[PDB]
């Protein structure tokens, strides 16, 4: 029997995420001060894990007894104004030891492994950023979510609200798993990735200040465990109607036919996009799949079609982030695809979804299984496409790369097609994944990335969350390209003092309090250069790492040394590198080169304390401007 005191405070609901840990009854309950029992609940015979929402008098001490059963992940609930104040965290994990019934933000978030700016949960397992949006003057993040332990499982869907991008406010957990994945331990899945769509009290899509809920379309899971042949994925939607509780939810798109890939899922919905291929009265929606390549032209590798990429990054197929190449074969039938449908506005949770055809294959890349987490905008008069590549490694050894197309969204007989003018990575370093984007109020193109851990810097442990988001980064295109950079609002909120530049006989060193800073750095030539960005330790052998941006010859990349990815070639992908701005977060660094021309960023755990950036050039640097980085909790 498991016991803790809480403090409700003006909270009137404790969630627990409940493990089955014995053989009969679990049951929690709940006793005032005197020990007068307040509330007693049993987990379902027939679940094995369950989520308790249990009611709890305010301004009081109460006892938190479980039996049977253990605790995971837990919040007090249900204050007033509960967009604003948030849940407060409840530690009822016998493993999570360092942290009191009750921790701080200082004490959730103050601690080695973690970093101090990009948004993490309390603990446990994060992945993909999911239906983000602005919605009556609030930015909403939701994410891929597993209360229970520190490794991917049955997902669940979190929920974060922020008024300036940077600072998030913790909110109930939103979606959850099919009820029966917890009564049948033979299948896994649920509440997969999804988008959001603003829209008034008749599903007409408006701005997002002046909407009444936010619709959400999700991808389902359901696969019996060791069949990849049974594996269902279908889309569905529901309503976020108050900013916090979601509404019913009910299925809207299913694969069109058989030769659909199984893999179908992570439904992007856009409606803010134009021109003669497009019906200004429908919403379009793409999702991830593979398609047979007999659907399309023999020719299709090096064609002039539309609705095809052909550029070949010249690596290799493999399930593994480490797996060499040669070893096991792709599906050679088959061909990662966009598939894009269409439904008439308003979009009413009963209207139908018409199947359009693959607006986008890769081609190029279709030894990858299948698309992960796709999108589809128009941002300064360019049609874009995003999406990742599953299973497939570059030339230079980069694990599921995320893609960008850029063209013209083209009318055909087939249906709309874009004719990729272009296509790149959109981060050339690793882990960068699971992007999705959105337009705010005032027509930004903002997008978060989920950063998986390739690197292998994070090691299970208590008090520990297993993932994190990338900083929000504004899309536009340049001369046809995508370019990437962080959003005014992290520059305003993150950058702190300024760092004074002393030098070491030709290096440049400045000294980052608290192993989190900001660079920006200016050079005068091509000449060859290295940066010293953070040092640590290995923490799977204890070797020492570097972690370097270093230019020879002319190329310009990270190095990870002593990591498990030293041997990748974390090319740039450009050539004349002037100014180079660093972002340094602890554990993850996140570079941007000539102003946003190319994105890099990765998992690097430096040493716990004060960090040290190193420069130093072959030729002349400009200037150096660097400052402290400042935290998003304390």
């Amino acid at each position: 029997t498991y016991s803790i005191s809480v403090e409700t405070g003006g909270y009137r609901q404790l969630d627990l995420f409940a493990e089955r840990c014995g053989e009969g009854n679990a049951v929690v309950t709940v006793a005032d001060g005197n020990g007068v029992a307040i509330a007693a609940h049993t987990m379902p015979i027939a679940e094995r894990r369950h989520h308790f929402s249990i009611a709890v008098p305010q301004k009081s001490t109460v006892t938190v007894a479980a039996s049977g059963l253990v605790v995971r992940f837990g919040y007090l609930s249900e204050c007033d104004d509960l967009l604003d104040n948030g849940v407060r965290y409840v530690n009822m994990n016998p493993s999570d030891t360092d942290w009191p019934a009750q921790p701080t933000l200082e004490q959730i978030y103050n601690r080695f492994g973690r970093s101090g700016a990009h948004f993490e949960p309390f603990a446990r397992w994060m992945n993909d950023p999911n239906g983000l949006c602005q919605f009556q003057g609030r930015y909403h993040l939701f994410f891929q979510l597993n209360p229970y332990g520190f490794g991917w499982d049955n997902m669940h869907w979190g929920h974060a609200v922020s008024r300036d991008l940077v600072h998030w406010t913790h909110l109930p957990v939103f979606l959850e798993p099919q009820p029966e994945l917890h009564t049948d331990e033979r299948i896994v899945g649920g509440a997969f990735s999804g988008s959001a769509v603003t829209v008034d009290e008749h599903d007409n899509p408006v701005a997002g200040n002046e909407a009444n809920a936010i619709r959400l379309y999700l991808t389902r899971h359901l696969e019996t465990r060791g069949d990849e042949s049974s594996v269902t994925e279908y889309q569905t939607t529901c309503l976020c109607e108050d900013g916090v509780h979601v509404r019913v939810e009910s299925p809207v798109a299913l694969r069109a036919n058989d030769d659909f890939g199984y893999d179908f899922r992570d439904p992007k919905v856009e409606c803010g996009m134009g021109g003669e291929a497009l019906d200004p009265d429908r919403a379009y929606m793409v999702t991830a799949t593979n398609l047979p390549v007999s659907e399309f032209g023999a020719d299709a590798a090096d064609s002039a079609v539309p609705g095809i990429s052909t550029q070949n990054t010249g690596g290799w197929f493999t399930y593994s982030p480490q797996g060499k190449p040669g070893v096991d074969q792709p599906n050679n039938a088959t061909v990662p695809a966009m598939t894009l449908f269409s439904a008439k506005k308003p979009l009413k949770r009963n209207v139908t979804w018409r199947y359009e055809g693959p607006v986008l294959a890769d081609f190029g890349h279709q030894i990858a299984r299948t698309y992960e987490c796709p999108d589809l905008f128009q941002v300064d008069g360019v049609t874009v496409a995003v999406g990742a590549l599953m299973h497939y490694r570059d030339k230079q050894g980069r694990f599921q790369q995320v893609r960008w197309y850029a063209g013209d969204l083209v009318n055909t007989d087939n249906g709309p097609k874009l004719d990729v003018k272009a296509s790149d990575w959109c981060d050339f370093g690793t882990g960068y994944y699971a992007t999705q984007s959105f337009a705010d109020d005032n027509g930004r193109r903002i997008v978060f990335g989920w950063f998986t851990d390739f690197p292998e810097m994070r090691v299970e442990q208590p008090c520990l969350a297993n993932g994190m988001m990338s900083l929000p980064r504004e899309l536009h295109v340049r001369d046809g390209r995508l370019y990437s950079k962080p959003v005014s609002e992290v520059y305003r909120e993150l950058l702190g003092e300024r760092l004074a530049v002393h030098g070491d006989g030709g290096d440049m060193v400045v000294t980052a309090p608290g192993n989190a800073y900001y660079a920006n750095v200016h050079l005068a030539d091509d000449a060859d250069a290295i940066m010293v960005l953070a040092k640590g330790v290995n923490p799977q052998d204890g070797r020492p790492t570097e972690l370097l941006l270093q230019r020879t010859d002319g190329v310009t990349r990270l190095v990870a040394k002593g990591t498990a990815v030293e041997d990748v070639d974390f090319d740039s992908g450009i050539t004349d590198v002037r100014q180079v701005e660093v972002f340094f977060d602890r554990n993850v660094v996140e570079v941007f080169l000539n102003g946003g021309q190319t994105a890099g960023s990765m998992l690097f755990q430096g040493a716990d304390g004060d960090g040290e950036l190193r420069i130093a050039s072959s030729g002349k640097i400009d200037a150096v401007d660097a400052r402290a980085l400042n935290g998003i909790w304390r």
